[PDB]
């Protein structure tokens, strides 16, 4: 039903109480929605901003029941929720996002198929389930190549880059531990992402293309506008609309891409949720990805996605938090977001800072001059 | 000097929509929130970590808020002297009590404005009938008699157009201490929100043009449709006030702008203000984000207007229309405060209409037909 509207005043239920849910919840609260959250850990980032907290396991098909009960619409922010858990909600509650898109994007192999069905380029890949299949995959794809677990991967965990035969021993260890795909290395010039939003009624908006810098396989910086040709942007944007189409998107889709020196774009992966590379939108766009996500599922008119000022988002990990607090008096032109996580771990995402400036290169220099991310800048040398 | 770091608790006296919007901005930066409000489940309580339900004059509850808070601020302005002194001395209330004291009495306020070197309409204290008589004689017609305290949304005011109005005026002067002000023939009402941090850093937001109907704000238009010179004058005036009054926190400066290019300061609000809600969607930092930074002594954000805007207030009488017209809200950024009970003239929310062209934004508000009542009252 493409006409159903969840009006301000109603309750939005969110599965997963991480920072993405917290930010959804804050954007929803501005519009006067109530918020219920289910998370296995008490006092999660999202519970700190929610009206109702359900502390329970993600597979607990009774707590989930209770979430459905108290909510007028349900969404997820946790991308590794059991797809069969969602299936109950779309059957017996209101989950306009569906379970289909999630199941496709959760598995790298099935994800590759969806992208190829849509007609867009991917790195050439093979499924790997044992050593014989790894051996054949390497023989067919050669070097350089990258082995990735088909499920559960994040921050490059469950990945091995095969530069030469010397890396095969490490690849074999991983291939034994989990189902994987081997895919060709893409010698891209830049990584970019595009966040596309589509409402229950089919209205579609796309955010500006962000140029992403990863360090140790964790997002470090998002740069908007991406320093790429107008031609690449229109292509990146067209690619995202196509994906929203073929996947019948309702809600948010983050599309990560590789841009090669000849202006070709390879789709790296999809996330059916607000994405770290869209955090810049909170301070630099007319609508944030979180505001958009809420409007999409509630079937409100979408907001505009104009870039109102250039921006560099910098991630704040556990290893940075001390530096941030010490350097707080130097954060002029910097828009701090901290997620309320009670325990820092070195590489855990604790917050982000959006650095706004008319000139993108001055924003970049600001990040450097703060010295908070010396570890990242040293690794990028 | 002192800095209140993310992770600490900000305590707010007053749980209405201004407290709620302060709490939402604070949460983005990782602050905890405690609130005191006389009614359970207030707009701010819905976003707060800790809720204390009590009267604003209950010193024990005020003390309990303070003792669990690393910094205390307020949306409710009428805190009495004994509570204010306690807070200033035993809690951390960087805004202090001096500015608040000056802004709570219209005569004290106009005095402080003039002492700061700024223009206001000619005015006289009115404490009895004989002073009203002399004041009417001095200022002539037209003039406006207002109560010095308690006054908000217009009530406790008599416009004196002729001798025929003296009667209702004597009646008001009978009930309350008043001021008589000379009528300012103004073209526009405008306001400027100015921010000054604990350490003295200042930022000033763009001039807004304010349209009141029944003395409740209806619309704020930004940029105000005034000359570059009036605009520049208004901004300079607000800066002088912030400096002279040693502002810490937020100060809304409401002004009258004449066709002749004059500015008179009308009144001050030492808090985020309804005429600054446009900043949530149209500026680089909202008045709420700025307020938090100011009192916590963080570097202030920029106040650049990033897109022209018309803010329209949503009263109890409007909420039905807003919900019915939801699918027509393209380019309109809705804010609703979570108030449990509606009332006809109660502020339930606001909508920020963004557009490269101010007149298109204004036309959008009209075309929605939600505010027909306001538009007709403006017509006549
Ligand atoms: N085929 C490839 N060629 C070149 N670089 C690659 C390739 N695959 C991955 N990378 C690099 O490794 C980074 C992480 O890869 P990927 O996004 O597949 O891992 P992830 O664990 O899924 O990350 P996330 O935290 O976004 O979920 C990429 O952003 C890219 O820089
Ligand atoms: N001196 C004056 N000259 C002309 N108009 C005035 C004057 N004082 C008040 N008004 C009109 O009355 C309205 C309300 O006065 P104000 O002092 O703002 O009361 P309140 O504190 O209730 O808002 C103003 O918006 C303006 O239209
Ligand atoms: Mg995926
Ligand atoms: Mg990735
Ligand atoms: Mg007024």
């Amino acid at each position: 039903d493409m006409t159903r509207i969840i009006l301000p005043g109603k309750t939005i239920g969110i599965i997963g109480g991480g920072q993405l849910g917290r930010m959804m919840a804050l954007a929803a609260k501005e519009m006067g929605y109530k918020i219920a959250v289910l998370d296995p850990t008490k006092n999660s980032p999202c519970a700190q901003v929610a009206d109702i907290e359900i502390v329970a396991s993600y597979d607990d098909l009774k707590a989930i029941q209770h979430l459905a009960e108290i909510s007028d619409v349900v969404t997820y922010e946790f991308e590794n929720i059991d797809y069969r858990c969602l299936q109950w909600l779309e059957k017996h509650a209101y989950l306009p996002q569906g379970s289909q898109l999630l199941s496709k994007t959760q598995n790298r192999f099935t994800e590759k198929n969806a992208i190829e069905k849509a007609g867009l380029p991917v790195a050439t890949y093979r499924l790997v389930q044992n050593q014989e299949q790894l051996t054949e995959a390497i023989a067919e794809l050669s070097y350089p190549s990258v082995l990735k677990t088909t499920t559960g991967g994040y921050d490059g965990k469950g990945q091995v880059v095969l530069r030469s035969e010397a890396d095969v021993d490490e690849a074999r260890k991983l291939a034994n531990a989990a189902e994987c795909i081997l895919e060709k290395w893409v010698p891209f010039e830049k990584e970019v992402s595009v966040i596309v939003i589509r409402s229950v009624s089919g209205e579609t908006k796309v955010f500006p293309v962000a140029e992403n810098i990863h360090v140790n396989n964790i997002l470090h910086e998002s740069i908007v506008p991406a320093r790429i040709t107008e031609e690449l942007s229109q292509k990146a944007i067209a690619y995202a609309k196509v994906l929203a189409d073929e996947l019948e998107l309702v809600g948010t889709l983050a599309v990560e891409m590789f841009a090669t020196a000849d202006g070709e774009i390879y789709i790296n992966e999809l996330a059916p949720r607000p994405h770290n590379s869209g955090h810049y939108t909170q301070d630099a766009c007319e609508t944030s990805q979180f505001g958009q996500h809420i409007r999409a599922i509630c079937n409100l008119p979408l907001g505009e996605t104009n870039l109102l000022k250039p921006v560099v988002m910098v991630n704040i990990l556990g290893e940075h938090i001390e530096g941030v607090l010490r350097q707080v008096n130097r954060l002029t032109g910097c828009y701090l977001h901290l997620y309320g996580k009670e325990e820092a771990k070195a590489q855990r995402k604790m917050g982000h800072v959006n650095i706004l400036n008319d000139n993108i290169e001055v924003a970049l220099e600001k990040a450097k001059s703060l010295h908070i991310w010396d570890h990242q800048e040293q690794l990028l040398e």
